Parts: structure tokens; sequence; C-alpha cells
């Protein structure tokens, strides 16, 4: 175990350990996380929140939220076609709070 | 337009912006990516490379890379089971390094 052959290994590791499971901030398109009848917009369409992702050292683990909040995210609703106004309205989204591999 | 409106509305455009189209960095399961046949395992089992992500203007359009590099990643093969040994291989990953919305 020459000096030179340590900081390489510790640097994979390092890289293996940012790949593992986590919550890790993500953009969620609004409509796919609701109802979205009758071709109600969003403005914007997205939203910032932090979502359970990364791998896991068995295969058959999955990374899954064992915690989240709920965010409210000031947006705006226009339905088109068409009237009338689309207004500042608070939308809760999920933000991931915890996170383990599990299965499955 | 009072001034307190402004900085709020500024805000959810820095988001929504932040939501566009871009390569941001994400953890890819080198397995998913090759043949891997008969077992043949990686240690660590992912790595951090950039890629394509994020909401687009139009509901058709998808993020896409319109190019894309390839990073040499130095990682452990295990055969297991079983023999003999787990050697350094450097093996070649795509880094997205363009993206755009685009059909579909
Ligand atoms: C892990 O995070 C997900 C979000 O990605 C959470 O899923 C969400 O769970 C909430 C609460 O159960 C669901 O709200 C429900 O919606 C239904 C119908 O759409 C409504 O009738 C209920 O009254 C309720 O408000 C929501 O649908 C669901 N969102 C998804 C899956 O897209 C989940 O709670 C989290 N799990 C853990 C372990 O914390
Ligand atoms: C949405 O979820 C994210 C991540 O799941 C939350 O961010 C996390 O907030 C917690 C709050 O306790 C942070 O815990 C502590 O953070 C301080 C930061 O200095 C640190 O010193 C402590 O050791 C401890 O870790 C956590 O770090 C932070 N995670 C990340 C990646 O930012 C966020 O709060 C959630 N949104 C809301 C408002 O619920
Ligand atoms: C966008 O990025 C993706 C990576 O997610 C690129 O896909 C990759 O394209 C390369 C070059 O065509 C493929 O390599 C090929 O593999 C096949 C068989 O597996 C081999 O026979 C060929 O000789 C070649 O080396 C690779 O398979 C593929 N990887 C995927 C899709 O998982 C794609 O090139 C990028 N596109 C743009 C617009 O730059
Ligand atoms: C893998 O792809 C990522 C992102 O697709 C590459 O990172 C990007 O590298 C380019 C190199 O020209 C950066 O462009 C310039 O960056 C400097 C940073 O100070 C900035 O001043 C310039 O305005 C310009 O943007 C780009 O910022 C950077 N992107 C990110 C998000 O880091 C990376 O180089 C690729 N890996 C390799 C080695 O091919
Ligand atoms: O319909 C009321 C309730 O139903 C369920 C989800 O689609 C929620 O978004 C919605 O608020
Ligand atoms: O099989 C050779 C070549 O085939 C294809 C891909 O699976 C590559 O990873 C591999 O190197």
């Amino acid at each position: 175990p020459t000096f030179y052959d340590i900081e390489t290994l510790k640097v994979i590791d390092e890289e293996w350990q940012r790949t593992q499971c986590s919550p890790r901030e993500t953009a969620v398109e609004v409509a796919s996380e609701l109802g979205k009848s009758t071709n109600t917009f969003f403005k914007p369409p997205c939203v910032n929140v932090f979502r359970c992702g990364g791998c896991c050292n068995e295969e058959s683990l999955i990374c899954m939220n064992t915690s989240t909040s709920y965010i409210s995210k000031q947006l705006f609703e226009i339905s088109v076609p068409l009237t009338s106004v689309p207004e500042l309205v608070p939308v809760k989204v999920a933000n991931h709070t915890g996170c383990k591999c599990l299965p499955t």
C-alpha cells in the first residue's frame, strides 16, 4: 500500500459516497403530481423540491423516502382557453426529508 | 405593480429558471449502461456524471443531450463468484455536455 495508492482510492470512495441514496434537489413538474383536469395549466410549470435518489449497496434495494414535508409554492394557474384571470395560488408540493434503501 | 410584488415574482422566476433543461450532476449505475453479462460486478456500483434534465417551456418538448463527452472512471471489477482478483479498470461513461428541449 504505497501513498499515492491511498489518495486515489480515497477519492474514488468519496465519489462512491456522493452517489449514495440521499435527498437531492430536483425539478418536479406540478401537473404530474396532481389531477390536472381540463387543461388547467401552471406557470411556472415546474418547481424545485428535494427528492430521494442515488444508489444502494445491494441491488434489490431502492432509495425510498422515509419522511416527507410539504412546501407551499406560489404559482399561476392559467386555464387556456381561457378565462378569466390566472391567480397566485399556493400549491403544496412534497419535499422529501428522509431516505433509506429498502425493499421493493 | 408595487415594489414588494416585484421581488417575489423575480424570485419565482429564478425558481423557474433553476428547473430548466440543463446538464445536472447525477448518479449513474454503471451496470445499466452496458452489457453486464454473467454477473460481472462493479465497485463502486455507481459514478457521478453530468446528465440532462429539467423542464421545458412547451409540453411536447423533452430535455435531450445535444452533445456528450466520455469520462473515464477507475473502478473495481468483481466477478463473484468468483475469481481471480478484481482489477482497477478505467470505464468510459457518458458526460452530457449539451442539452436542449426537443421532439420527441
Ligand atoms: C414519499 O413522498 C411522496 C411524494 O412523492 C408521498 O406521496 C404522497 O402522499 C400523500 C399523502 O398520502 C398523497 O396525498 C394524497 O393524495 C390523495 C389523492 O391524490 C388524496 O386523496 C389524499 O387525501 C392525500 O392528500 C399524495 O397523493 C402522494 N403523492 C404522490 C405519491 O405523488 C409519500 O407520502 C411519501 N412517503 C413517505 C414514506 O413519507
Ligand atoms: C426539504 O428537504 C431538504 C433535504 O431533505 C431539507 O434540507 C435539510 O434541512 C435540514 C434541517 O434540519 C438540514 O439539517 C441540518 O442542516 C444543517 C445545515 O447547516 C447542518 O448543520 C446539520 O448537521 C443538519 O444536517 C439538512 O442539512 C438539509 N439538507 C440539505 C441537503 O439541504 C429542507 O429543510 C426541506 N425543506 C423544508 C423547509 O422542509
Ligand atoms: C446522449 O448521451 C447518451 C448517453 O446517455 C449517448 O448514448 C450512447 O451513445 C454511444 C455512441 O453511439 C453508444 O456507444 C455505443 O454502444 C454500442 C452498443 O452498446 C456499441 O456497439 C457502439 O460501438 C457504441 O460504442 C452508447 O451505447 C449510448 N449509450 C446509451 C444510450 O446508454 C448518446 O450518444 C448521446 N447523444 C448525443 C446527441 O450526443
Ligand atoms: C461534463 O459536463 C459538465 C456540464 O455539462 C461540464 O462542466 C462544464 O464545463 C464547461 C467547460 O467549458 C463549463 O463552461 C465554462 O465554465 C466556466 C466555469 O468558470 C464558466 O466561467 C464559463 O462561462 C463556461 O460556462 C461549464 O460551466 C461547466 N458546467 C457545469 C455545470 O459545471 C464538464 O466539463 C464535463 N466533463 C468533462 C471533463 O468533459
